[PDB]
């Protein structure tokens, strides 16, 4: 029932993320020293920084909108791999699996919490 649980279950997850070994290429924005051709590839850069700190700021107003950024920077991690065995996309692969497992049922609150609303 609660249209605001969202915030706290996704800052939780997130903390989770950043626990995980998985995240760390993924954790702050990329380097364009590291790589310096990375935004001829990518149009929108997105990192879990980021998130988190839009989250913060209170500049998302449903976890929809936070999922949508986070499955950025896995889609961001699949169009600038060199192949689908590099370690960085590999790592990305788990980290979008254990993301999808977890955010699943905080979309799935949220969705009937605010059906409930506008019954
Ligand atoms: C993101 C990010 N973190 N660290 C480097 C990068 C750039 N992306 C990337 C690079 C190589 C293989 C696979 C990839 F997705």
């Amino acid at each position: 029932y609660d249209i605001q649980a969202w915030k706290k279950q996704c800052e939780e997850l997130l903390n989770l993320i950043f626990q995980c070994e998985d995240s760390e290429p993924f954790r702050q924005p990329v380097d364009l020293l590291e790589y310096p051709d990375y935004r001829d590839i990518i149009d929108t850069p997105m990192d879990f920084a980021t998130v988190r700190e839009t989250l913060e700021a209170g500049n998302y107003e449903s976890p929809m909108e936070l999922c949508k950024d986070v499955r950025l920077i896995f889609s961001n991690s699949k169009a600038y791999t060199p192949s689908k065995r590099s370690r960085i996309y590999s790592m990305s692969l788990r980290l979008s699996a254990f993301f999808e497992e977890h955010i699943s049922s905080v979309l799935s609150d949220y969705k009937s919490a605010l059906r409930f609303h506008k019954r």
